[PDB]
């Protein structure tokens, strides 16, 4: 009941089997004289192994997670792959994917999961520099220098995506994620300012959005363009997390 086509929805990861190909992660599983393997879930060593080691078994993805970051849930973050998979389908654009990945984080995930799992390719963007320095290293690690391009971003300009869409000047790009820096809505206005422009260059328009009371403005602010514009949101899974996605369009070519 996560996500219909999400893999873990209906086969949670067995720890124990983790554990022995895994020696690494089964440092931090408590197998005692239970009978099960124990796993703490308050370290943050331990979360930041699992994913590790969840990409590498599940993605063939080695990734470095470095101490003092977001460390990316692989279920959530691979729903919303699966949420802008879906809308490829219906408006029929699965045929050479090109998207724009914002805020990648230290380790490109979304950019990575895509390229790995749908075979996207992404221009990726992060404002922070420990976190590109990292991008570029996971991103050659897993030698997908030929799908993935990473770019840094002095974030003090107003558009977050005009600066990036020149990386390739022929290409009409099919979508955009964003993860907002944990307020939001000034960074996804900054986003909608750019929507207006480079309007059907980027067929589909989406972002994650954690902070609650944040949709009111930004939906306010979307159907200001009325009928020019269409807008969509979407919940994601485990139930005590709260994020949204907001996704919109210009084109009419699309449907949400």
């Amino acid at each position: 009941e996560m996500h219909p086509r999400n893999p873990y929805r209906n086969k949670p990861p067995d720890f124990k089997a983790l554990a022995v190909e895994y020696p690494e992660f089964r440092k931090f599983c408590q197998y005692v004289s239970n009978g099960k393997v124990t796993f703490d879930f308050k370290k943050d060593a331990a979360v930041r192994c699992l994913t590790q080691t969840l990409l590498k078994k599940d993605f063939n993805l080695d990734v470095e997670i470095p101490p003092g970051h977001l460390v990316p849930r692989v279920p959530q973050k691979l729903n919303y792959c699966l949420l802008i998979d879906d809308l490829l389908k219906a408006n029929k654009l699965t045929k050479n994917v090109i998207g724009i990945d914002i805020g990648t984080g230290t380790s490109c995930i979304h950019a990575l999961i895509g390229a790995r799992q749908f075979n996207w390719k992404f221009i990726a963007t992060d404002g922070d520099e420990k976190s590109v320095r990292v991008a570029h290293e996971n991103v050659a690690k897993n030698g997908l220098s030929s799908s993935i391009c990473v770019v840094h971003v002095n974030p003090d300009v107003k558009t977050v995506l005009m600066d990036v869409v020149n990386t390739i000047p022929d290409t009409d790009y099919a979508f955009c994620m964003c993860n907002p820096p944990f307020g939001e809505v000034a960074f996804v206005n900054r986003i909608i300012d750019d929507s207006v422009l480079l309007r059907d260059r980027i067929k589909i328009y989406t972002t994650m959005i954690g902070r609650k009371s944040s949709l009111k403005p930004l939906q306010n602010r979307l159907q200001r363009f009325g009928d020019d514009v269409k807008i969509m949101i979407s919940v994601l899974n485990q139930g005590k997390t709260k994020r949204w996605m907001l996704a919109w369009t210009f084109s009419k070519s699309v449907s949400l």
